[PDB]
């Protein structure tokens, strides 16, 4: 059908023979980072809140190898990346840092370097791959931060901590690609475990790691193959407004903040101001209440804070978009589906039996009004290491 399957052994092959080609020789180690599905807990992680993700089978992946000359070597061969395919710059110094431009995917790698907080950092050459939608909505740019930060490891090891690490990659994401997101992408591609949801919570950086082993289960991630100006430009203005909802309140953090109060205080801030906050707590509360229930095997209530966050999403937090609310309709003819990530497209999830998969993708390709791209996708391992 419009199953795209990750042949992740492929995808290491195209990277180790582009490099061969391009430097003239086999390159010394290979890394991947994980794309992400966010299962429940949208826009709560820069709000100091709960989510629920789990780790794709869609990566990215660096091979390469260390130079002695100082200076970035950079191919990269996935169609979406903007020209050229190739970069290559200094390593920055006290005097001269690395500026973001174009092209942009380089941006992602020029952060991370720029923000590696060990030394001596030599050069290196590298082939940049991956099987993760750029710009879908799985965290193409995470996945591409937190590969370039593991490589950066195995060529001058850091001696932190995985919260140090994200926060780099977070970094990178803020100052070189101008994009304000809280740590969620980052951290469940550092951390993520085959068979195992995440719970992050992004107050204490306290994780668990949750078995999502259970075969009878599925995640179905449908690509609206949408992406609207909304996007990039309303993020940041949903971040604002949840500082200013808690501006007032004396709250630092909305997660300092519960719903007895935001009914009770109602009047003391905007409409568009206790709406999106309605969003957040009814999603860290359903987020709460969605581990619980993920640890108990009960789907039913999960999956129906599922539901219950996609109309949150849409109604509340108004980051949703027809496309979003029509594939969904469609598949929830499943325990549940809803947006996942930022919103104004990308992908959906849905939380379906393993017997109903083949229909589903019947009825939503012939149901969606747009292209319709499927992932079956077991939960997957986050950042690793190939020596070669
Ligand atoms: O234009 C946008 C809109 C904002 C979201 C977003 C971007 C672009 C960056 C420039 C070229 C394609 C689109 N890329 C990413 N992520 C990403 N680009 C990668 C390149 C190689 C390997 C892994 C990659 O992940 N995210
Ligand atoms: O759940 C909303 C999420 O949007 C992501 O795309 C962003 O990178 C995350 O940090 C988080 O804010």
């Amino acid at each position: 059908a419009a199953l795209r399957q990750p042949q992740v052994a492929e995808l290491l092959a195209e990277a180790r023979r582009a490099f061969r080609e391009e430097f003239g020789a086999e390159p010394e180690l290979a890394v991947s980072a994980p794309g992400r599905v966010n299962l429940i807990g949208e826009h709560t992680d820069y709000n100091q809140g709960l989510v629920l993700p789990m780790a794709l089978e869609l990566m990215t992946v660096l091979v390469g190898s260390p130079r002695k000359d100082g200076l970035v070597s950079l191919l990269t061969t996935s169609e979406g990346a903007d020209e050229p395919q190739r970069l290559q710059f200094p390593l920055p110094t006290a005097q001269r840092s690395l500026e973001p431009g174009t092209p942009r995917w380089a941006n992602y790698v020029k952060g991370v370097i720029q923000y590696y907080p060990a030394a001596p950092l030599p050069g290196f050459s590298a082939v940049v791959v991956s099987s993760v939608p750029l710009g879908g909505g799985l965290s193409s740019s995470a996945s591409l931060e937190v590969a370039t930060y593991t490589f950066l490891q195995q060529l001058c090891p850091d001696s932190g901590t995985i919260a140090a690490r994200a926060q780099v990659c977070q970094q990178a994401e803020h100052s070189f690609a101008g994009m304000p997101c809280g740590i969620m992408d980052q951290f469940i591609s550092l951390m993520g475990q085959k068979g195992h949801a995440l719970l992050i919570d992004c107050r204490s950086l306290e994780t668990s790691l949750v078995p999502l082993s259970d075969p009878k289960l599925a995640v179905l991630i449908t690509n609206s193959n949408v992406r609207h100006s909304l996007a990039s430009s309303e993020y940041p203005v949903r971040r604002r407004q949840c500082e200013e909802v808690a501006r007032a309140l004396g709250a630092a953090s909305l997660r300092e903040v519960q719903l007895e109060e935001l009914e009770a205080a109602r009047d003391l801030v905007s409409k568009e101001g206790f709406r999106r906050a309605r969003h957040v707590v009814g999603e860290i509360r359903r987020t709460a209440q969605a581990a619980a229930a993920l640890r108990r095997g009960d789907y039913r209530a999960f999956g129906r804070l599922m539901v219950e966050s996609h109309r949150s999403l849409r109604d509340d937090y108004e980051v949703s978009c027809p496309e979003l609310d029509q594939l969904v309709e469609a598949a929830l003819a499943v325990y549940g589906s809803r947006m996942t990530g930022g919103g104004f497209g990308g992908c959906t999830v849905t939380l379906l039996e393993a017997s109903a998969a083949p229909h589903a993708m019947r009825h939503i390709q012939e149901h969606y009004g747009g292209t319709a791209t499927f992932y079956l996708s077991q939960a997957a391992d986050g950042a690793k290491v190939l020596c070669l």
